[PDB]
């Protein structure tokens, strides 16, 4: 039996135990501390005061904000027992003790010690020990940063380039060494996702290291916000919502980022290439520049990618490795007949249920030559029930012939599990009123595809279609005449915004039912948005659009 601190702190609590991990952003309500992932098996629980085992988190970057707002508000479990490697609420809860004065432990166990404790009624936790029902259990201290150092990175750690950049640096130090990392490494560039208005907290981080005087040292793109920038006001937003989300986007761009406000930064022209070391957050942008353009980075939180890109340096652990990126567990997946572009984002989602803490290695699928947007939805899907930064698909991703693990194991998706898969994702009536598209935020071609499904047709008047996209896709979309093809049908193509910071009245409030082709958005929607979700194909949301109804149906490759 073995337990180690993480972050210390003290802390009691009746016990909330799970065996699937949670994502804190999309999974947990920071108004209320309950979870509202309707596919995780504490939906409904609230998470005040308990203290929290699962093996370790999943899904989303901003995990870390929404957290560290439970903190701030008192609406956080009491504490976080992991028994797995784990960044994203470590982090939130390492910001809250570095900046917020405010300390919530964090231990993780060996798998056995912690399924034992999870069956416990009460578990308390001091600097020394960790006890449930009674049985104590000592903890080792948090480890002792071994890591190699530049005299430039000393430089920043002893304040000489002030104290915001010290700040970060320390928060990277501590990361580095609950990773183990013996060591930092230079990035390229950087991908900020805190900007999405998820918390209160988001914005008081980002006001907080800008009034620091915090600044990013290297090119630093902005992932998606929580307001169409331009035209928020317009749109009837809120303005105790759009004030705070359109500062908090202020705020990244004071700091010296680029405001692209936008979770696909891997079709910018500034994408990185093949090997290439970045510091990256938003799960799908991490995932799919380490899977599709072999580029490396981990899946940094929130609030860590600014401190990686005020520095221009990450810990030197995790993907960074070459000898982490081989594929740590195999996966033959069922190619069946007739497949469409919704198989890509269902075997995503599914391969991260399967696989949920290491980098699978999906075989079978080489030969149906999946697009880059199906890559691309593919890898966004996988972010939601995986915690792991890449994954490889057999005769389709740059780096799918690395050797894998002499020790990997295989598991199967079998037909039967895509099937109950499609039906999990589609908890909703056929009757919709939305049709939602962009999660992440759709390339130039995806436009052009949905374009072409629509072929001149107009949608009915009683469903909204909305695709959130770039800013850059857009304009190029208005050159070629592919925004104007949309907009003949009905369409509306908006920017900055995603499905995941989306608000009424942008999202239409009539809305009941809405139909998704994201695999991402359809696992999210139901929590975020309260309405009930469909997910299909690019076609099954254009035949929703142009007739008000989804048929409730498995697709022709599950028949
Ligand atoms: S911001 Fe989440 S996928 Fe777009
Ligand atoms: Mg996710």
């Amino acid at each position: 039996p073995e337990a180690r601190s993480i972050l210390a702190g003290a802390a009691e609590g009746k016990v909330i135990a799970t065996t699937e991990a949670l994502s804190f952003w999309g999974g947990v309500d920071p108004a209320t501390g309950k979870v509202i992932d309707v596919h995780h098996p504490l939906h409904g629980i609230c998470l005040t005061g308990g203290v929290l085992f699962m093996p370790t988190s999943r899904g989303s970057c901003t995990g870390s904000g929404v957290l560290l707002d439970l903190i701030l508000t008192g609406r956080a479990p009491s504490a976080l027992v992991f028994c797995e490697a784990e960044d994203v609420l470590t982090l939130g809860a390492l910001v809250a003790a570095e900046m917020f004065d405010k300390a919530l432990p964090v231990i993780r166990l060996d798998t056995e010690t912690f399924a034992r404790f999870s069956r416990a009624a009460h578990v308390r936790i001091d600097q020394n020990t960790i006890k449930a029902d009674g049985v104590s259990l000592a903890v080792a201290p948090p480890a002792t940063a071994h890591l190699d150092l530049t005299d430039d990175d000393r430089a920043m750690l002893e304040g000489r380039d002030g104290i915001a950049v010290r700040q970060a640096m320390r928060i990277i130090v501590a990361m580095a060494a609950q990773q183990g990392a013996s060591a930092l490494v230079d990035v390229t560039q950087g991908h900020i996702d805190g900007c999405i208005y998820a918390s209160p907290a988001n914005l008081t981080f980002a006001e907080k290291m800008a009034d620091m005087g915090g600044k990013v040292r290297v090119p630093s793109t902005m992932n998606a916000i929580s307001v169409d920038k331009a035209n928020w006001r317009a749109q009837g937003v809120p303005e105790d919502f759009g004030d705070p989300a359109a500062r908090l986007a202020d705020a990244y761009v004071r700091m010296g980022c680029r405001p692209t406000f936008t979770c696909s930064p891997y079709l910018l022209d500034s994408a990185p290439s093949a090997g290439e070391s970045i510091g990256w957050a938003e799960s799908n942008a991490v995932i799919f520049a380490n899977t599709v353009l072999g580029a490396r980075t981990a899946k940094h939180p929130d609030f860590l990618d600014l401190c990686i890109a005020m520095t221009g340096r990450a810990p030197l652990s995790g993907v960074y490795l070459e000898e982490n990126r081989r594929p740590q567990r195999i996966v033959d997946v069922a190619l069946p007949a007739g497949i469409d572009d919704a198989f890509w984002p269902l075997v995503g989602y599914l391969a991260g249920k399967a696989v949920p803490d290491c980098i699978p290695l999906l075989r079978g699928l080489g030969a149906a030559k999946p697009s880059r947007d199906d890559l691309k939805a593919l890898c966004a899907a996988f972010g939601t029930t995986s915690a792991s930064p890449m994954l490889h698909i057999e005769g389709a991703t740059p780096e799918a012939g690395l050797a894998p693990l002499e020790t990997a194991e295989t598991v199967t998706i079998s037909l039967e599990d895509m099937a109950a898969g499609w039906s999990l994702l589609n908890e909703g009536p056929e009757e919709v009123q939305l049709v939602a598209i962009g999660s992440p935020h759709a390339s130039l071609e995806e436009c052009r595809a949905l374009a072409a499904v629509f072929n001149g047709r107009k949608r009915h008047a009683d469903v909204a279609v909305i695709v959130t996209a770039g800013q850059q896709v857009i304009d190029a979309a208005g050159k070629d005449g592919t925004l104007q093809s949309l907009k003949d049908s009905g369409v509306q193509v908006l920017p900055d915004l995603c499905w995941c910071s989306i608000s009424e009245p942008v999202f239409p409030t009539k809305t009941r039912a809405l139909m998704t082709n994201s695999g991402k958005y359809a696992h999210y929607g139901p929590g975020l948005s309260g309405r009930a979700v469909r997910f299909g194909s690019l076609a099954d949301c254009v035949e929703s659009a142009l007739t008000g109804r989804a048929v409730s149906r498995l697709p022709v490759w599950l028949s």
